[PDB]
């Protein structure tokens, strides 16, 4: 089967399976293993691997996707002496996770999440973008070959196209999305096609 | 099974299977999806993904190469009002798609080409290379980790490692393939190579 | 199957089959195809494709990790003629490779190394990062989408994030690896966490 329990562990004690609402599709050429929650309407993509081996959840909200060959995985949050790494877990809204995707939130084909991170809602990560060590917030866009490493990207901005931020006085300066920025509408468009696919594809299985 | 038909979608009224040449070779963990055309001696390898599930046709050329983690994917062709979107088609010869790639070019691992794309014969797409809007020429090399976004690439230009090109400007003063550049010969030996391996794939399944 | 021989060419007139130690993790979406030796307690994780059709082995050494999606390939070793192409293979302590990975080494989610390419021991070969037709040394870190072509990197040396070094000269004035550098103790820790990881998975296969 491609959705999967995660393995018995020394962080580990209890294998646990993910839990994806009945309206979202999984394609059979994507894998999703372990301590995985994923939200209603959303498609995830062939090629995609979504492995929550390392403890903690990787948690994808609602009608949002996750695109062809797309990775999430996270680094350790639990070390072998059953005490939690702090630095490797993010805080969103009160609850403790190991990548935090939101709401309406898009994934492009070849992008990759690894935690500890976290992708406020409404959001574009576009192609071949990386997000690594960061909290990219609500209504950004990262362009095709953007990366964020080890920064907080604040609500509303974005990264032009093959930019490599690796610091805060960096992310502090991005630009703004406005109404005439090319990739303004560019999220809003991706979720609904993809929420029409998710429910196209369901009706095939 | 991996080759399947797209899924029935406000945009498409019809769901259609990809037509496949004979002497192509599929590898099981690829995944070919939707309209796509693909023609003779082509070689898809594994966990490539094509999927043609927003309008219009994916088509790729006699003798090209689709190689390992590559993408194609494409922009909607046609809104849900039956209204072609222009602006996100590409035409080659008087016939329209999503995306164009010719006879005889290289799609090195883990590139990506999103529509509307064209890429023109005998072009080497490098390892990890993007092309998204974008034209490219006949003769091409792009290099490993090289974009092009929204440009035209003239005929018999190069495009260094890592270059991210986004205007018509850069595109306009790319240098030139000269029969002493390193990449000069890359594209025809990958594909005399890969017509090769598609034929002895073939004889194993 | 996922594992497989490789095809019968005019530059391979004899199919091999992969060499798996018994201990190592092969996903069962990743692919193993041809000449390829995997070591001791190596973990082959979902969607990579380790290739080897061209000529010559691919050789992954003891404790060394194959993320996500990451890819492993070859340039032709020996060309029609059964002439060996002597740029194209590595030399690593007496033996001839295409590629070459040593021990204890992370090839981390979505990177990829082409042949001609040797991966000194505990290298960390970091998230989307690229090698071909370089030698890394031992204890190295290539940072998130980095890249070395047509280099010899140093031992003890890391590439930053991004970057692309494609000159002799860039190479040989890289930093080096201290303590309080922020990446100096990862690859020991995704090693440990890898090597468990293959342990758990083959109790559940
Ligand atoms: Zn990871
Ligand atoms: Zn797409
Ligand atoms: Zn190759």
């Amino acid at each position: 089967s491609n959705i999967r329990e995660n393995p018995v562990t020394p962080w580990n004690p209890e294998p646990s399976a993910p839990v994806i609402d009945p309206t979202a599709y999984i394609d059979p050429q994507a894998s999703v293993i372990g301590e995985v929650t994923i939200g209603a309407n959303v498609m995830v993509s062939p090629m995609a691997s979504i492995r929550s081996d390392e403890g903690m959840p990787i948690f994808v909200g609602d009608r949002s996707n996750v695109q062809d060959g797309v990775v999430l995985h996270a680094l350790e949050t639990i070390n072998e002496e059953g005490e939690p790494i702090e630095d490797n877990i993010v805080e969103v809204d009160g609850k403790e996770y190991a990548v935090y995707i939101g709401n309406n939130v898009s994934l492009a084909h070849q992008s990759q999440v690894h935690g500890p991170a976290a992708v406020g809602d409404d959001t574009f990560i576009g192609m071949q973008a990386f997000v690594f060590k960061s909290k990219v917030g609500n209504n950004c866009v990262l362009e095709p070959r953007s990366a964020a490493i080890g920064v907080t990207i604040p609500d509303g901005r974005y990264i032009p196209a093959g930019m490599v931020v690796t610091s805060q006085a960096e992310a502090d300066k991005l630009p703004e999305v406005t109404d005439d920025y090319a990739y303004s509408h560019t999220n809003e468009a991706v979720v609904y096609v993809n929420v029409h696919l998710a429910e196209g594809y369901k009706e095939t299985s």
